[PDB]
């Protein structure tokens, strides 16, 4: 579908099993959720953004899927303060930017 | 034009007779600049993202030009360590997200 900007770009999200909403974002180049249970292993990690820096948890080659379209992935849960979707599953859904 | 998301979506700005590049952010609410000369009067301000809170100056009614189209609106200005377009100019230049 097309979306526009009017509003927050929110998607539903299915990962681990559970169900969650997330912001589909095109200047976040990794995805980032706020703390869930995930399983398997994870690598230690520090990512910036406006404000300061945050640890997070890489996971690899998780399964997500965003608003019906399957993608895998890498997936860094942490301390963010909103579900963002970034371009490393963006793409994997076929996802674009038109003006 | 179209753009894919395998690079960071940047484009090229004019704001304030000053030449900028600036990366289309789905996930801004508002539009955010590292600081540089802007003319008129400013209010003070307080935005957060990733990793914590930074003070910002809001700009209104500014004239940007974003590959190639214009805009008029609030641009806040501060420590962000990335040029950002935001949903309120995205959507006044026609942007939007396909999948
Ligand atoms: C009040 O209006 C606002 C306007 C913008 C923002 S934002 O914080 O800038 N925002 C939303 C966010 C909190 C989820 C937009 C989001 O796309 C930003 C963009 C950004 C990126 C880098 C610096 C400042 C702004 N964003 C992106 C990410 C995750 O980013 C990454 O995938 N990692 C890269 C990375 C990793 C290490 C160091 C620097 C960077 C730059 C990144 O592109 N988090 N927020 C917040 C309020």
């Amino acid at each position: 579908p097309q979306i526009t900007l009017w509003k927050r770009p929110l998607v539903t999200i299915k990962i681990g099993g559970q169900l969650k909403e997330a912001l589909l974002d095109t200047g976040a180049d990794d995805t980032v959720l706020e703390e869930m249970s995930l399983p398997g292993r994870w690598k230690p990690k520090m990512i910036g953004g406006i404000g300061g820096f945050i640890k997070v948890r890489q996971y690899d080659q998780i399964l997500i899927e965003i608003c019906g379209h399957k993608a895998i992935g890498t997936v860094l849960v942490g301390p963010t303060p909103v579900n963002i979707i970034g371009r490393n599953l963006l793409t994997q859904i076929g996802c674009t930017l038109n003006f």
